[PDB]
């Protein structure tokens, strides 16, 4: 639920993805 910053647009999420924020709505979220 937390918002990563990092969104999935093109590519999937590559910073946020070591923080363990998943992909939902092309947003990266973390819970």
């Amino acid at each position: 639920g937390i918002p990563c910053g990092e969104s999935c647009v093109y590519i999937p999420c590559t910073v946020t993805a070591l923080l363990g924020c998943s992909c939902k709505d092309k947003v990266c979220y973390k819970n």
